[PDB]
């Protein structure tokens, strides 16, 4: 089993770590392959308060009530960061930097990471007022103001989402302009809790250590900056989903994420794509977990039928 | 709002009460309509280790756990057994056996329910060495001798699932042949560690008021009866999914399953189907915390698109 694993699993958060748990339960050579520290996109979050059976609870104690279970089945935990896997049918080899791991089954999780816009004191307050996720902190900051980054589909949403919380609800965008749909723009228009600052960019977000307080906005075309009081800041630039290693396998689309069905399994046969490195709508760790237990299920199955 | 919910759920099983979590903390006006107990088909499970972030966790317990966070976010609980739910486009009605609310947005997460055998002892020792779920409970029983009921292609496939664990498995029937298919009949021929007993139908289980320890086998052609020892029992008769409420929406299969896609969203606009009560192939906690989730998120777009 060392020399061939019934199931290697790529990434360490929830998505990789349900998918562990469920294959290795159902008695299978299970390893994941981790860069880093077992949580993923998690250990940046202060609170989450949408993962059902927990009030409220930080990134990485979740993460680790999630990893702990799993020495109990036997899940071998291997550092590694993949360059390459490549099929061969009835089996598929991983590379790392140093190793390299045979295994009937692919388990893809490493999920997405949130770009982000170069402004210090983003990194600092990241999770503490500033936030790329509506949908994750956006019931923190309750008759708050906010601030919202960008001018395309994401920000306008994200932003008339973040009216069911905040008392106003500003966007700032580098230009005069919205590149959104017509449509979203009347609507944002239309709401009262949301105005607009064109023609600016964000120069640098301050605070006292604990949450955003103001941010230092910059005009592009005369240069000069003003001071906003904020208690919240949301950026939305894009996402990378971290398919490097499996370029050479036509299982991404145009944007880089895994297609897969509902099985999440990939149009090749054996391996496996869960969590946010999906083609999917919600990102959240009741999706990841879903999708993980659903794979971690499938490896049985697929192993069966042979 | 109490005349017009954003969202009536119908169901407090893991599913209802995710798509209750995620949609009142977006702000919306949520109300469970639930017959009894809130948890579902949890509340009889003894122990549950594949949630994760919970090494191991009781049924009532973690349905608890669900269920008081959603206090904080005002989710209004309800008392009810639904018996029709209509729908008018911009608006639904859901009738009680004694009143009726008002929706916008109806979520079915009524669950299904696990048909039984109907014998003396099955219904005292269930999740107590009676089992209807071999993935649930299967990695309880390592080493150990377990009975399967049935003939079809569920109980055929849930023994050799169960060879992964037990030391034997015999499964009983009450004719000479198998119904299932001949790959799956000559694969369970094939494995070593399952036997079967034929012509023959379990007359009742019996053990200590803790564990399942024996079962008393009743032939159908002679009709004398032998006891066996069995540390446990899995019985798959098929399931009964909840959906008498929803005949008049053609919103089922044959069987009765609703019909969704990746939204969770059923061929009626404004109405959703999640967890069990679904056509789907993975029936868990995690899978109905996914799907809970994805409803929960979507009802405030469709209600934001009007
Ligand atoms: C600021 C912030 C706030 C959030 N708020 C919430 C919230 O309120 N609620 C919520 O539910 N979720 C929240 N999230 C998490 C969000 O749901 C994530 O999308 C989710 O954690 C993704 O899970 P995943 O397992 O699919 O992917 P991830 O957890 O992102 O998986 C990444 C993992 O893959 C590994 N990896 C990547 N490439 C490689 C490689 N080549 N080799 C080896 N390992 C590799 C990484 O080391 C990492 O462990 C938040 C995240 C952030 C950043
Ligand atoms: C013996 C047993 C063992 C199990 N073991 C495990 C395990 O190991 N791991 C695991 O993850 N899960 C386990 N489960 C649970 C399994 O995953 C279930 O399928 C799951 O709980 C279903 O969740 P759900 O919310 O989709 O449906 P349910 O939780 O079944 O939803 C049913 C709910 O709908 C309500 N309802 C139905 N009809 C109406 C109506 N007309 N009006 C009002 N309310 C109505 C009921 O009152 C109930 O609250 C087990 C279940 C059983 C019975």
């Amino acid at each position: 089993s060392n020399a061939m694993y019934d199931t290697l699993i790529i990434g360490s958060g929830p998505a990789g770590m349900t998918a562990a748990l469920y294959a290795a339960r159902s008695n299978l050579s299970v390893a994941i392959i981790e860069q880093g520290a077992p949580g993923g996109q998690m250990n940046n979050t202060f609170d989450i308060e949408n993962y059902p059976g927990y009030d409220h609870i930080s990134g990485p104690e979740l993460a680790m009530k999630m990893y702990e279970p799993l020495e109990k089945f036997n899940v071998e935990n291997i550092y590694g960061i993949v360059q390459k896997i490549e099929n061969f049918g009835d089996y598929k080899c991983v590379l790392t930097e140093d190793a390299s791991y045979e295994a009937k089954t692919v388990i893809i999780a490493t999920g997405a990471k949130y770009r982000v816009l170069g402004v210090p004191g983003e990194e600092y307050y990241t999770s503490r007022g500033v936030s790329y996720c509506a949908v994750c902190d956006g019931a923190f900051f309750r008759d708050q103001d906010l601030l919202v980054v960008g001018g395309g589909d994401s920000a306008v949403e994200e932003a008339i989402y973040l009216t069911q919380f905040a008392k106003k609800v500003t966007v700032v965008h580098r230009r005069d302009q919205l590149r959104a749909q017509k449509i979203l723009q009347d609507r944002a228009f239309a709401n009262d809790k949301v105005d607009f600052i064109w023609d600016s960019v964000v120069k640098e977000i301050q605070g006292n250590d604990i949450k955003v307080s103001n941010v230092l906005i910059e005009n592009v075309k005369t240069g000069q900056v003003t001071d906003h009081a904020f208690g919240g800041v949301f950026i939305y630039v894009g996402m990378n989903p971290v398919t490097g290693m499996v370029k050479d396998l036509e299982i991404t689309d145009s944007e880089g994420w895994i297609i897969t069905d509902d099985h999440m399994r990939t149009s090749i046969p054996g391996i496996f794509a869960i969590g946010d490195v999906r083609q999917k709508d919600l990102r959240q760790i009741t999706t990841a977990v879903g999708d993980g237990a659903i794979a971690g299920q499938g490896v049985y199955h697929y192993l069966e039928s042979f």
